[PDB]
């Protein structure tokens, strides 16, 4: 009549002197989050898997990240349960050891999974190549991941030990970390908060600050105000109103609007290219209009142009946005000689309202600008650009309404990128939030516990044992809410979410 097989009736024994009865708010709150998780989890592998357009690098990871999401949810969430109301081990030493170290393993691959989705994405969308990564490249990292994390966790394994603590005068069984000398333990809770914390947050949070900068800021075109509806009559009837402003008669009329700068904008190259065109006959075809202000010499140089020139028009007063804009619906071609621009809003602002521009093969104007919506010529060469207002002139005794409509349809087709790249960045950044959040509890308190070691003369151990608690369910509850976030901000996530409810209780659609 051994009495080793039981421990749930020494558990009894003991069962009077730690009461909660906070334990069915646990209880309801650990199966809701177990269901949500697994049913969540499971339909994002199952979306990812049947729909073909679905497999993104950054979806691929984010089914890693479901991956994990439902080892833990099977495996150690049940277990987090009954100790944190018992406070024993009924599983024995063996699930003492490996319980543990699939929760560490699953919390290495999370963090390093959502450092891999702000690298992807920061090296396609910041990084000027611009790299479009694999299936297969993402696939293989993530057999990466799972390695690392199963080798950096190897510690904490042979740390853990399953022991019978003897001092009422019944024993009870409890699985804990049990380290040789209180220095080691100091040394290994701090890496583990930073490579699975603290330096994954701040490499995400420094990444994702370029993201929403690019995106939101910089590239961030108002379509709802550059649109061809606030003008009025015909493109010549008010290209020559314009010019009649400025007293110049009918004529292919060029625009140049940008801070007079020595290496940047590029107002000398755009300068210099006049000089060589005023050598020639074509050049009383031409008209320029000249807008900006900045360096003084620049300024005299392009005040110097317009006094002998009556083709010339230099603006250098602050201009209104319906006056861009009214000028954008008028003039015939937009000139942008950038040494650098890597985002090219002003290309976008002018081909949305019909101007074409001719504009230096730098990164956000060779993105923007294609073969058969405007010209590209090298960024410093002045005789290159030269001759692409020559070839302008050529193409405008022709019909260019045909290159207007192309114009606006690719800066429309552009704008409609970046809304959806900026769609998918900002549920990425709800998720490292939600990351942060629900991490940030449980990674305080096990720092200030192992390396600070706070909490060993308690005042109230209840506060103590339910602020862990607490905090432990929280850590499951992130895998729960991930695919809510999914539903939630990303259109393919929730009617695919649909399409496999729909199956699996009514068989509607398949
Ligand atoms: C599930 O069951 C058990 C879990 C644990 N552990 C644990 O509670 N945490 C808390 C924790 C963090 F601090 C940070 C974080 F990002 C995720 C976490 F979950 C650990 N904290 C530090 C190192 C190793 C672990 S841990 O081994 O995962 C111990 N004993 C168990 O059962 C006997
Ligand atoms: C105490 C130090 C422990 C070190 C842990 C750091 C783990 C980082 C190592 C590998 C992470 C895997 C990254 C895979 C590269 C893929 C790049 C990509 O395409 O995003
Ligand atoms: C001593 C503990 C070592 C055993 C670790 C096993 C981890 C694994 O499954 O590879
Ligand atoms: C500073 C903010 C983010 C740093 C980005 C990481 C550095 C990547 C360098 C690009 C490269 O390796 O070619
Ligand atoms: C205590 C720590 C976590 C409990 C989780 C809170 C959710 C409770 C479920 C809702 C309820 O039944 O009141």
């Amino acid at each position: 009549t051994d009495y080793d097989d039981e421990e749930f009736l020494r558990y009894l024994w003991r069962e009077y002197l730690h009461p909660k009865e906070y334990a069915w708010v646990l209880i309801a709150g650990y199966i809701i989050v177990f269901v949500v998780a697994l049913i969540g989890n499971v339909l994002v592998c199952v979306a990812v898997w049947k729909n073909h357009h679905m497999r993104t690098v950054t979806n691929l990871f984010i089914v890693n990240l479901s991956l994990a999401a439902v080892l833990v949810t099977i495996t150690c969430l049940p277990a987090t349960l009954v100790v944190d109301i018992t406070e024993t081990w009924f599983f024995g030493q063996s699930l003492c050891k490996v319980i543990p170290y699939l929760q560490t393993v699953s919390v290495s691959v999370s963090a390093l999974t959502l450092s891999c989705i702000a690298l992807d994405r920061w090296y396609a969308i910041c990084h000027p190549l611009m790299f479009k990564s694999t299936a297969k490249r993402a696939l293989n990292s993530i057999v990466i991941i799972w390695i690392v994390s199963c080798i950096i966790m190897i510690p904490q394994a042979i740390v853990m030990e399953c022991s019978t603590v003897f001092p009422k005068t019944t024993a009870f069984t409890v699985c804990d970390e049990r380290w040789g000398g209180e220095i080691a333990p100091k040394m290994y809770h701090i890496c583990f908060f930073l490579v699975t914390y603290a330096a994954p947050l701040c490499l995400m949070v420094l990444l994702y600050l370029q993201i929403f900068r690019k995106l939101w800021c910089r590239q961030g075109i108002d379509c709802s105000f550059w649109n061809e509806s606030y003008l009025t009559g015909s493109r010549d009837e008010r290209k020559k109103s314009l010019l009649s402003k400025f007293g110049m008669d009918e004529g292919v009329t060029f625009m140049f609007i940008g801070r007079f700068d020595r290496g940047q904008k590029g107002v000398d190259v755009l300068l210099k290219a006049i000089e060589i065109l005023s050598s020639k006959k074509e050049f009383q075809e031409m008209r320029f209009i000249i807008i900006g202000k900045g360096d003084p010499e620049l300024e005299g140089w392009a005040r110097s142009l317009e006094e002998k020139h009556g083709n010339v028009k230099v603006i250098t007063e602050m201009l209104s946005r319906e006056f861009v804009r009214e000028l954008y619906g008028s003039v015939d071609f937009v000139i942008i000689p950038s040494y650098f621009e890597p985002f090219g809003l002003v290309a976008l602002e002018a081909m949305c309202l019909g101007a074409i521009p001719i504009a230096s093969a730098v990164g956000g104007l060779r993105d923007i600008i294609t073969n058969e919506t405007g010209i590209l010529v090298k960024a410093g060469d002045p005789g290159e650009l030269a001759n692409a207002i020559l070839k302008a002139l050529e193409l405008s005794r022709s019909d260019l309404s045909k290159f207007r409509e192309n114009c606006k349809k690719r800066a429309m087709s552009f704008s409609k990128q970046i809304r959806a790249r900026r769609k998918t960045a900002r549920m990425l950044m709800v998720v490292v939030l939600v990351f942060a959040i629900c991490y940030a509890p449980i990674s305080i308190l096990n720092v200030l516990k192992r390396v600070f070691g706070m909490f060993a003369h308690t005042e109230d151990r209840e506060t103590v044992y339910a602020w862990f608690a607490f905090s432990h369910w929280l850590v499951y509850a992130n895998s729960a809410a991930n695919p809510i976030i999914y539903n939630f901000l990303s259109g393919k996530f929730r009617e695919e979410f649909k399409a496999a409810f729909s199956w699996w209780w009514l068989g509607v659609h398949h």
